[PDB]
């Protein structure tokens, strides 16, 4: 079992960048699929990025080009890199963990963050 | 003579990362140093960065292995990558820019932008990173 805690979020201009930490407590963290996901009030949580325990990664169409997921297995901490933000990337991100999938499916991670609040102005402002 | 704007401020918890952009109109823009400066409340416009036209940097010693100035010649944009953000961190920063500017002075530098805010939220809001 891990536990997750998230930190890095804030309220920025579209263009902007954050990154966003990820740091998991407990056993074998290098065994563990990290996954981050978002959730916009009123509106499913949905898959934004995965890193398999190899450093496989697997990205949303709607962030290719902008996020990046990274590790370091050493500091039991996982990362999202976000670049040129938009309005459209406002929610609540959550970092998820699970030994035994490395999916996009929510349902497919047993181990989760509170979430991190992030926030982004509209475009042209 | 250039028309310098800055954007991607915002307000971000303690031990987070923002990266500021400069964007220049104007001709010859790659022939200019690019300084970042910032001010705090009841504070003056202090160095924070500069990037001189060939590429050679300088860092003030409260952000040093912190941030990372570059620029796009290209794109006629100049940047600034803060990370492990702290509250000291909070003001509004300006980009500012100079043909003929190698220093630290904020005198040395004829075109400014407007300043984009930077918030950092307390110390005690900020984990204990690995
Ligand atoms: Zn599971
Ligand atoms: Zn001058």
């Amino acid at each position: 079992q891990v536990q997750l805690q998230e930190s890095g979020g804030g309220s920025v201009q579209a263009g902007g960048s954050l990154k966003l930490s990820c740091a998991a407590s407990g056993r074998s963290f290098s065994t563990y699929a990290m996954g981050w996901f978002r959730q916009a009030p009123g509106q499913d949580r949905e898959f934004v990025a995965t890193i398999s325990w190899t450093d496989s990664t697997d990205y949303a169409d709607s962030v290719k080009g902008r996020f990046t997921i990274s590790r370091d297995n050493a500091k039991n901490t996982g990362y999202l890199q976000m670049n040129s933000l938009k309005p459209e990337d406002t929610a609540v991100y959550y970092c998820a963990a699970d030994r035994w999938a490395s999916s996009r499916r929510n349902v497919d991670y047993d181990y989760w963050g509170q979430g991190t609040q992030v926030t982004v102005s509209s475009h042209g402002s």
